[PDB]
């Protein structure tokens, strides 16, 4: 498989302006007729190269003449000797039932559905499958009326008919030009939740949510969230929906979360279906964010699309930023910011140090499905957020308005976006553009001085980005570095220099620079990189008492949490070193005391308390170390949990009881109290065993909603309490017919600290609720083991590696996209000790030798082994 390079982009030799599709649908053999109106822009000797994969060509006509000047080669139909303007007609066959990879047109249970992003439309017919070719689509669908009573495609339903032999047809027209990755087709039988939303200007939009028969009771929250999304995009960004119908279809077989196909979004059912006995608070908030995300793509992705796939972050960074803003505006902005920072530091930073490191705008791709990444998405959003920090809301909105004014109806680049922001705001972003071209996490080092004679505070800030596997050359970035200075009473010291206020967002643009502040009337305690103002590692030599001071006084809730993280980090590092010498945990009492103060502070928001009381994950802890010891990290996390549970036992129980709520509501104050209560329970589960077992068993049985039931079950597994097996078995007996609910249980099994966890995981491959044909089941059992149980995955005997090789040997042939997601823990081999490296390298060499190695895996394996 061949690399493609961003610098090789060229405008296409041909455009298509209009495509009329007919599908004669059948799960075994579908016949596609595609009539495209085309225009040749290049030279007469440049042939038309149409992408096509696994298609059976039936016929090719040019202006209704059977065409003899063509050939088929690997992945392409190459058509020569064409006029300047012509009608292309292709007929071809495909087989949805054979499509296990879930790209193109495939089967989801008894439904037929599509996924075309990035390059799936070429699995449906021969086409210019590239996102800088926009065309107006019409789609006619012909099918068996009993099996497929609903026949959906993008746009408006413009025609309908009945045929002989129990067949019917519908035709759809989507008036907005689109690239083909935005095409969708759905055929099947569903229940339909119907509602309406009236836009700010008075357009009435029909809303239709298609779910599997019997699931209407699980649809209203997603409907509510769609309406909320529509209203919010009007209020925040001034954006209205542009069609008269908005369709969402929930399907059980889907590789990612959802897909923004124009007017016909297709969703993994995980991010649609919710009822209080089946879904947690987090599931409700995820549904809200993913419904929002796909909605927001209607402008940032659909109305303006991507020139080429290197520009993916143009839509993904900006749409993630939008979904974060939505969630943050509706919910707790602090909890949102905290969680997104956890993801960046604990998962994205690791990618940026890995063999798959890339800039948010990649320069080189072999398989584009490998680049739907933490980096493109989450770091992409941080980059957009930096623009927001530099411009402020008003200028940022002006940049959005200029971006749409220039590029509405076209395919654009990341550079076009940055230029719109610069031109509308008058802020220079020439240096800032380097965040698009440079991979790796910058390390910002801060040293400071207080001069009591002049009342000056001096900050010397330096930056460096280490070389990454993809880039040997690194340069300084334009880093927005937000600060605040606190006096001894916890009040903010005004920032000023030479009699003038100074903006608290410092522009760190050099390898090293100094900033001097005047009128600093007391030796300050600084809050540094406030609200994680740039996606960087911070090196500053905090004292523990500066950190506990910030936990108490800092103005933004984020800084309070982050100070607590820095306080913990030091003692995590200590305790991993101690573990490796066989010593027990050591922790100064003033640390336990800082957490006791949080638990007993009556003025603190319970949402914030809960996040302070949620220890860093094993992934976040891993990022503290040059060489990861996953066993020591897991054991230290547990021991820190046990120690705090013992030290804070009375306080934990008091807060647990005080946050009891008899009614369940999906409402931010209620969620916050319940999240705190459950954080207390999780510590309590690691305390005295009898009381633990009683609290946990009782919560599980009395819970009137899945958030509280799963928090209990999860605590029983984590702490290996006596009730564990009985509770787990009850869950299975109650919920085995419900795959989404069982995913939660598979995750608990896969992440269990029990000694025989691998053996249980292998056994669960035969469980009545498991199947290798379903990406959700695969991720919940296999993926959770490999990704979220690093202590077991990284068992010294190599057994976790061998297990993953076996699974991936199947998945390489069945569903390479899922295979590539699952291989990720193995490509991190350089972060581990020599003996684990040896074994992981041998696993990777084994996979490298598979027959029919997919491009998806080949890319990752070759980078990892280099
Ligand atoms: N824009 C969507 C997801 C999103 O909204 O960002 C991308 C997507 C969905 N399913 C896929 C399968 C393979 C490759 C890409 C995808
Ligand atoms: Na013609
Ligand atoms: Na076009
Ligand atoms: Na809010
Ligand atoms: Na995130
Ligand atoms: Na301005
Ligand atoms: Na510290
Ligand atoms: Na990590
Ligand atoms: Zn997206």
């Amino acid at each position: 498989p061949q690399a493609k390079y961003r610098h090789d982009y060229r405008a296409p030799d041909y455009q298509i302006t209009d495509i009329d599709l007919t599908f004669d649908l059948d799960a075994q053999k579908t016949v596609v007729t595609a009539v495209s109106q085309a225009v040749r822009h290049g030279a007469s000797d440049a042939p038309l190269r149409l992408n096509g994969e696994d298609l059976k060509l039936v016929s090719v006509h040019i202006n209704d003449e059977p065409w003899t000047a063509w050939k088929e080669e690997e992945g392409a139909l190459v058509i020569s000797n064409l006029p300047e303007r012509f009608t292309l007609k292709i007929i071809n066959e495909i087989s949805p039932a054979a499509n296990t990879a879930l790209e193109g047109l495939y089967q989801s249970g008894d439904a037929l559905c599509t996924q075309c992003e990035a390059e799936g439309f070429r699995h449906i017919t021969y086409y210019l499958d590239r996102p800088d070719v926009l065309a107006r689509f019409t789609t006619k669908i012909i099918a068996d009326k009993i099996k497929y009573p609903f026949l959906l495609s993008n746009g408006n339903r413009v025609a309908q008919g009945e045929l002989e032999n129990g067949r019917h047809w519908v035709q759809w027209q989507d008036p907005f030009p689109k690239p083909c990755y935005l095409f969708a087709l759905v055929a099947g039988d569903f229940d339909v939740l119907r509602d309406t939303f009236t836009t700010r200007s008075g357009r009435e939009v029909a809303l239709e949510l298609y779910v599997d028969r019997g699931n209407l009771d699980r649809a209203p929250w997603a409907m509510t969230s769609l309406k909320n999304s529509m209203k919010w995009d009007e209020e925040r960004f001034g954006l209205e929906y542009d069609l008269d119908i908005y369709m969402i279809v929930a399907v059980d077989f889907f590789n990612m979360g959802a897909m923004e196909n124009k007017g016909l979004n297709i969703f993994n059912s995980k991010y649609v279906l919710a009822r209080t006995d089946t879904a947690t608070d987090k599931d409700y908030l995820d549904i809200e964010r993913v419904i929002g995300h796909e909605y927001f793509h209607n402008w940032t992705g659909n109305r303006v699309t991507c020139r080429d796939w290197f520009q993916l972050s143009l839509k993904e960074g900006l749409t993630v930023f939008r979904d974060q803003e939505f969630s943050s505006d509706l919910g707790s902005r602090a909890v949102n910011r905290i969680n997104n920072v956890r993801t960046m530091r604990g998962l994205q930073f690791a990618e940026d140090a890995s063999p798959m490191a890339h800039p948010i705008r990649p320069d080189m791709v072999i398989e584009m499905n490998n680049f739907y990444t933490l980096t493109v998405y989450e770091k992409g959003a941080e980059v957009i957020r930096m623009i927001h920090t530099l411009l402020g809301e008003e200028n940022f909105q002006k940049g959005m308005q200029l971006y749409f004014e220039r590029h509405d109806g076209s395919a654009a680049t990341c550079d076009d976006f940055v230029q719109a922001m610069e031109d509308a705001s008058n802020v220079d972003l020439s240096h800032f553009r380097r965040w698009y071209s440079q991979s790796g996490t910058p390390i910002v080092t801060v040293k400071d001085d207080y001069n009591p004679e002049t009342e000056q505070y001096t900050l010397t800030i330096s930056q460096r980005t280490p070389a990454t596997p993809d880039q040997a050359e690194k340069q300084p970035l334009h880093i927005p570095f937000a600060i605040e200075l606190y006096d001894n009473e916890g009040k903010v010291i005004p920032l000023q220099k030479g009699g003038h206020p100074v903006n608290s967002v410092l522009n760190v643009t050099q390898a090293e620079q100094t900033f001097v502040f005047d009128n600093v009337y007391f030796q300050p305690v600084p809050a540094l990189l406030c609200e994680f103002s740039a996606p960087v590692k911070l090196e500053y030599k905090w004292s523990d008492q500066q950190l506990t001071f910030l936990m108490r006084h800092a103005r933004n809730d984020f800084s309070r949490w982050d100070a607590a993280q820095s306080l913990l980090a030091t003692y995590i590092k200590l305790n991993v070193a101690r573990h490796q010498q066989g010593q027990p945990l050591s922790l100064p009492v003033h640390v336990a005391d800082a957490f006791r103060a949080v638990l007993l502070d009556e003025k603190i928001d319970p949402a914030l308390a809960a996040e302070i009381l949620t220890l860093p994950s094993v992934n976040e802890m891993a990022e503290l170390f040059d060489i990861i010891d996953p066993i020591a990290i897991a054991e230290v996390r547990e021991a820190l949990t046990r120690t705090l549970a013992t030290e804070l036992a009375d306080e934990l129980l008091a807060i647990y009881n005080a946050n009891y709520q008899s009614e369940y509501r999906v409402e931010h104050e209620d969620i916050a109290k319940r999240t705190l209560r459950n954080a207390c329970l999780r510590f309590l589960a690691f305390g005295e065993t009898h009381l633990a077992d009683v609290l946990v068993s009782k919560q599980f049985h009395e819970a009137n909603n899945m958030t509280d039931a799963l928090a209990a079950l999860s605590a029983a597994v984590a702490a290996q309490l006596p009730c564990r097996d009985a509770l787990m078995q009850e869950y299975d007996d109650k919920w085995h017919q419900n795959g989404l609910v069982m995913d939660k249980w598979f995750i608990l099994q896969a992440t269990s600290p029990a000694a025989n966890v691998l053996e249980t995981v292998r056994g669960l491959l035969q469980h009545r609720s498991f199947t290798m044909s379903n990406p959700n089941r695969i991720r919940s059992l296999i993926g959770a083991f490999a990704g979220s149980n690093p202590a077991a995955f990284h068992a010294e005997d190599g057994s976790g590696y061998l297990f993953l090789v076996e699974m991936l040997t199947d998945l390489n042939s069945r569903n390479p996209q899922v295979a590539s997601r699952l291989i990720e823990p193995l490509i991190r081999l350089k972060r581990y000790d020599a003996k684990r490296q040896e074994k992981m390298r041998a696993a990777l060499e084994q996979l490298k030798g598979l027959e029919n190695l997919s491009g998806d895996l080949y890319e990752k394996i070759t980078k990892a082994l280099a």
